[PDB]
């Protein structure tokens, strides 16, 4: 006994428990920490952890002046254990990876880089510490992925992958891998739909995604695959926007089916299914990414409500913000019979926002509880600039 | 077989030996030190590990400016090996906490910590690594608890808390829990008295702690927990008080009932019961954290007996102390057939006493054995003012 | 079940997908990074590890001025997981040397190396982290090895050692051990030829050596060793040179049996057998240790042939290349039916060709797949010079 | 099967290969390195290990000022694999320690560390991470022990401590326990004779410790205990003197029964009996703790023999040498049918011999082989002085 089920229900609740929070900036000051961007949270069978993008610098150093590329050579994929800042001494390597999803079958971690130039990319496939598989870009147009946990039903492990455009009409793929190989692709059919950075989860023994449009909508895209591959798509229902910049909710129509809103850029972000509700993710300001609320919908799963009957601040509307992701934890660790829903969010310092050279982020991560939960700022904290401005 | 007993008694020990010493402010001249207070003690079947409270900030940097709240977003509970300084590339993260408690049931470290804002706090309960329960604040005014190892008999883990004002009548709640989950909580009725910050360890299969008066009493409380979650309460008989600030010795009339000594303030401090005798701990002076002796009474659990028979000193009255607790260490790891008595002393460096901008503490840990042992002074040893001063 | 058989072919490979990227250079501008040379990879059944050999100085700090000899008493051979920077607090020690190989056998790893002085130098051979045996100098000019990955076939593990001149006639010797002690050496006959600096793998249940000439030869000699220690010996066939410095392709005429182009000099470097095709490593230039491409000879093991069919870069003619060596991934980690063949390359940086009072080097690994993978340039990318400089 | 046996005779060897070698100070330029000294080598069945004491204070920090006393309350006793440097962040806490042993029974490791006052000082035993027993001063005057491994046959473990004047007649024991626990002890009737710092090994199923007299002897006491603890005591029969200072080789008449030479002071030191021969070790000066040779003397274990047949140096005499100590590899690491004798030498740097305001030390460990091993120098290589002086 070894892979993971993960085909029961996403545990319903009412509110979301501070799981960790790494400091990692702060620290950053004096300890060697690497600049990081996208902390995403992945769980095994063991424990948790939070993984990031370096770019082989640590804070505090000339190295972290932002004006190297995104898309690097020096880019890779490393990992701590949740709440450990994402310091050199403790960190574990994953890929080479300007872009990247993990997760956890129960027997080995997946990891998956994509690295390369921008007309060729290529993805590569870890399982157990080691290359197993590939896949070129198809599109020759930046290939790239989720940045947050993919998810595993069953010994199989399911992400989706996106090449073309930024800003217009692209290409979009979800692929499906067994210990290390892939056994499994479909080209999701989206004419006029934008899907990027994808934010899944298991429920019911589907995989459930909600992703950001970049194109014309401030209404998230949502994806549910089933383990043949086949899916539905289209868009989180819900009458009320959760991408960033977005419109006044009093404006705002939902829509099953189509982007709403019209409005290009986006921010990377995340929702959980209950039932027919939702549970959605969001900064508090609609046009830059400061602080964190997340709503509950009544019904917001399955049509264009706009019933809120949640809402939880984690990070105040005064503090830095960013990129948000899904996972879950494992039944193994949390002991229960359905699987916990959970989230981080990051928190963006230093440029452009901020008088620095550099840029990097830390980041707070939460747990679905079966408990209403206070509204408080559990922000990054640090003071910049620092001494290398 | 995983579960500890603990239904054992505790051992008749004539002395105390040295355990470990972390060195850690020493340490942080130079290394990577996390800026920490409350170092307590608590083990597994596995050895024994040191947790700490952190502000994200390590010593020497000037996010140790000690300006920042208490009870601040940054406040994260750590641990790292007993002896080993509390430097952040062998810190394990446990919780989101400015005030904790954990313990070790024999399969899994539970950890429980305290965040989000006075008047609706969380206490989020950790079992393996993960979120499993919480405890929100009953009575509005900043929920908190022991600040030292929790206590596990047979696979079900107790500690208590307080929700209520500092200075006067607050109110307390003992809870228990089974793999992280709460399966049930008693309100303590104690008008009158007050407890904070309490002690606890395991002996005869109860639950005793020995708590903190911060309303009346320069005397400590005392609390019996029986697995059904009846309890005794009232406070240590002995006729010489033992928090700090306190009177002299020669004024004091102890009570088995009743705080006496009438006055504020207090210390978080322990004791242990030896058959009806009993050790306790305190600080030299009686008005300030300077200094740390173990004194056992003769039938000082039982009666309000001055009968002094032991006393050792372990910080000497020239030297700055702080907090104590207590531990025990299992039957697994001792070899032994009784639980053998451990506790920890802080030893606080910086503001309010010393000129700095900062403030921490290190700490000496020290285990009952049947020897006398000579008196000395494990002080912190660090040289004052810092280069960040 | 515990000895690695690795009696299995080379897996066939129509390119070479990125593994890790440690950019350990970048990251001791802040951080205690380990001055290194020779980063070679070797892997057990549980994952791959970088070693290297060390001065006992870090980047940034005077001990890394490169007056030292090579052959210091201070060297040390010590490693890391596979992407992890050499640095100081998660490293391993493996040997005292300034010349090594390892590798695993299945159940401990095996180390070796040579320390002492140059006219009676000593080998030392480590199993499982102690000295299982020795191999003394046997023509009293430096002993020395592969400075890569030796080879382990069903618990018997084997490389390969030169005594001897650096630029004319020497001897040459391979050995076998089990279990760190030697069972059997053979004399390898060779007039004329030359032999340093072997990178060496399993296929089909010999150990196969791509190695390098330091005398007159431009094209690389190759080793093929079988279980009882019979070889055979001669060039790489193939019409290329795959040496550094080398005289134009278009001047060359290969040979299986002498060394060709009659240069001197050198670079430790690699091939892989594809049956009878031959995958080669070499720096782009000509003259120095920049660049770095792989290069697929149809026919190119059996015959002189020119016929180029794959060509990938990875390192770009801008950017410092340096010693390539090999090693494969064992079949219990890559979940395949063939050995998959790996490399890595080392990226020097300072003294000579910039102006530091150092010089140390990082590395790009590279493992084979089943498609094309796209040029790209994973170079070094510290940022010259230092401050220490 | 858990206890390790080492009832076999030791291995009898013609040289001593290196082991390992930590860089420590070196690298301590830079990196977060103990001011240490004695750093001892004791082994389990799965691994060396470096102990040491240290002053919680690091090199290149203030705290490092070596005014501090030896025997100072912040002394404590660490671990670190054999090879790695002193650093922070790999340590291993062991003991509350200025004088120290440790060892490890094939279940568990047992340490030993005196602390206290110096009239009345603890020797606390830790079993498995803690503390299990204690030894009080037995006669008020620096209870301490050997500074190097302990030794474990059948488990239990054998020891050697001395309570009494650093110059003249002094009092000695031999302890022996098991599981933490201490089931024996004799005092050891050697008038006129001196004992300090033992280095002692198992050799067919007895313990023979080689020692330091610092009373009148230019030789070294020899203890041979049997497990019931009848032992026999003498100093080593050879006709050359092993300890420093010393005088002229060409003067020295042995003697098996008493202290010859007439010089006070000493250095802690080594030898290992091979049949009726020695190996001893000494610096290579006679007058100060410079330089480290070993030499093999013909029937130097039962005779007053200066026949010397071996001689291999490790350290040369323009390089600070200092302590010496013995172990032995278990049966089980190094997979033979003998016990490995090893050692270590101490290179002590700074204050005395140097200008500077601390004192530390790194280490060369070398261990018994079938072959003789050319002469090498394998000195610390540190660069004096440091920026804090
Ligand atoms: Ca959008
Ligand atoms: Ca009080
Ligand atoms: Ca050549
Ligand atoms: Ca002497």
């Amino acid at each position: 006994g070894t892979y993971i089920n993960n085909t029961e229900p996403i545990c319903d609740v009412k509110g979301f428990a501070p799981f960790s929070k790494d400091n990692g900036i702060r620290v950053g000051s004096r300890g060697h920490i690497f600049v990081i961007r996208e902390p995403f949270v992945s769980c095994s069978p063991v424990g948790c952890r939070t993984f990031f993008l370096t770019q082989g610098s640590l804070l505090n150093d000339k190295h972290s002046n932002g004006t190297v590329k995104d898309r690097s050579p020096f880019r890779t994929l490393m990992s701590v254990e949740v709440g450990q800042s994402p310091n050199v001494y403790q960190a574990r390597f994953e890929a080479v990876a300007w872009s990247a999803t993990a997760c956890h079958d129960g027997k080995k971690w997946m990891a998956i880089g994509v690295t390369g130039p921008d007309s060729k990319a290529v993805a590569v496939v870890h399982y157990g510490g080691v290359p197993t598989d590939v896949v070129n870009s198809w599109a020759g147009d930046i290939l790239r992925t989720q940045e947050s946990s993919c998810t595993c039903i069953q010994g199989n492990c399911y992400w989706v992958m996106t090449d073309g455009p930024a800003n217009r009409q692209a290409q979009y793929r979800i692929y499906k891998a067994n210990q290390g190989k892939i056994i499994g692709r479909k080209d999701v059919s989206f004419s006029g739909g934008h899907i990027e950075e994808c934010s899944c989860y298991p429920n019911d023994g589907k995989v459930e995604c909600v992703c950001r449009d970049n194109w014309t909508g401030t209404n998230r895209p949502v994806l549910i695959i089933s383990p043949d591959l086949s899916y539905r798509v289209g868009y989180l229902c819900a009458g009320l926007p959760s991408d960033t910049p977005r419109g006044e909710d009093t404006q705002f129509v939902g829509s099953c089916t189509s982007p709403m809103g019209n409005q290009g850029y986006g921010v990377k972000g995340f929702g959980f299914r209950q039932g027919t509700d939702v549970w959605v993710g969001r900064t508090i300001s609609r046009t830059s990414r400061s602080g964190f609320e997340i709503i509950r919908i009544k019904n917001g799963w399955t049509q264009t409500s706009k019933e809120q009957i949640r809402r939880q601040v984690v990070v105040d509307n005064s503090n830095w913000s960013g990129y948000s992701g899904s996972f879950t934890l494992p039944v193994e660790l949390s002991g229960r019979e359905c699987l916990v829903p959970c989230f981080w969010v990051e928190m963006i310092r230093g440029r452009p926002e901020e008088r620095t050279i550099w840029t990097s982020s830390s980041s707070i991560v939460m747990c679905g509880v079966d408990y209403e939960i206070a509204d408080w700022s559990w922000h990054d904290g640090a003071i910049l600039p620092f001494d290398i401005d």
